[PDB]
């Protein structure tokens, strides 16, 4: 196994798959490392078993009919996922912990989102739909876009969303298009 956090990329406190070569801290890992379970198997480990199970699951989706998906378990799972391939790009910093809005011509947005929050709210079961957590999750970067407006650090929400968008268009096998 790996000597560090496959998310975070440092060492510390970390438990490994059973089934592949990464590694983990309790709270890098969504959701949180499981008390027991010998074997364990990570969130990779688990979705790659899901399109294995089911290799039409890989065909092209369509984006609308995605997001009308009821949160049942092998989507609670995928949102985890996708969650957690966002927190593996250290530019995710910036959008992990509640953030707050003061700058002189700014005014901040209407309904603030941040990383932890969702995470909390994946957690809680508190999202009915897939729509509900990528609304969520695109309302971050859109926050940050309206808020920061010409200044160079708007290219941070740019940067995390992609990095959004292209693993939620894998995940959730989005179809193809120029
Ligand atoms: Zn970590
Ligand atoms: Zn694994
Ligand atoms: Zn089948």
């Amino acid at each position: 196994n790996s000597n560090i956090c496959e998310v975070c990329n440092k060492w510390g406190r970390l438990f490994c798959c059973d089934t592949c070569p990464r590694s983990f801290h309790e709270h890098c890992h969504i959701p949180s490392v499981e008390a027991n379970k010998n074997p364990w198997s990570c969130i990779f480990c688990r979705i790659k078993t899901i399109q294995e199970r089911c290799p039409e699951s890989q065909s092209g989706h369509q984006e609308s009919e995605v997001l009308m998906r009821q949160m049942l378990p092998e989507e609670q799972l995928k949102c985890e996922f996708l969650l957690l391939k966002v927190y593996c790009d250290s530019k995710s910093c910036f959008f992990a912990s509640e953030p707050y809005y003061n700058r002189e011509g700014s005014q901040g947005p209407q309904k603030p989102m941040w990383l932890n929050k969702v995470k909390t709210s994946l957690n809680e079961q508190m999202y009915t739909r897939v729509e509900g957590f990528v609304q969520d999750m695109r309302l971050i970067f859109h926050n940050h876009k309206e808020f920061y407006r010409e200044d160079k650090f708007t290219r941070l929400g740019i940067q995390v969303q992609d990095i959004f968008e292209k693993n939620f268009r894998n995940i959730f096998a989005i179809q193809e298009t120029s």
